[PDB]
């Protein structure tokens, strides 16, 4: 599924994302729009063999299992597939583990090179909550 800004900021709201760990609604759109362009079908194959799954590009290293990470931990106990479902709970909730690992947000790229320092309200704007 292809989500839009509103109907993404809903779902994490329900999932219980606004404020986990400090980090408001918006901060989790705009990390979702840069790492996803908000498509939860998305994967990224990295130079390392490890590949990105899903609207929030969870990494297959550290937090799920493809079969094909050499030396990586399953930390989410799911496999990536599950993260690739048009339900973000999967996402949603291996995101708790990540965020709570201690850099924060900082864990996504495009969080911290697009969405750190700016109005991160713009993303969750016009949104029935
Ligand atoms: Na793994
Ligand atoms: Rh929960
Ligand atoms: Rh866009
Ligand atoms: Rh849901
Ligand atoms: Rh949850
Ligand atoms: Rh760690
Ligand atoms: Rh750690
Ligand atoms: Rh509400």
């Amino acid at each position: 599924k292809v989500f839009g800004r509103c109907e993404l900021a809903a779902a994490m709201k329900r999932h219980g994302l606004d404020n986990y760990r400090g980090y408001s609604l918006g901060n989790w759109v705009c990390a979702a729009k840069f790492e996803s362009n908000f498509n939860t079908q998305a994967t990224n194959r990295n130079t390392d063999g490890s590949t990105d799954y899903g609207i929030l590009q969870i990494n297959s290293r550290w937090w799920c299992n493809d079969g094909r990470t050499p030396g990586s931990r399953n930390l989410c106990n799911i496999p990536c597939s599950a993260l690739l479902s048009s339900d973000i709970t999967a996402s949603v909730n291996c995101a708790k583990k990540i965020v709570s690992d201690g850099n924060g947000m900082n864990a996504w790229v495009a969080w911290r090179n697009r969405c750190k320092g700016t109005d991160v309200q713009a993303w969750i704007r016009g949104c029935r909550l």
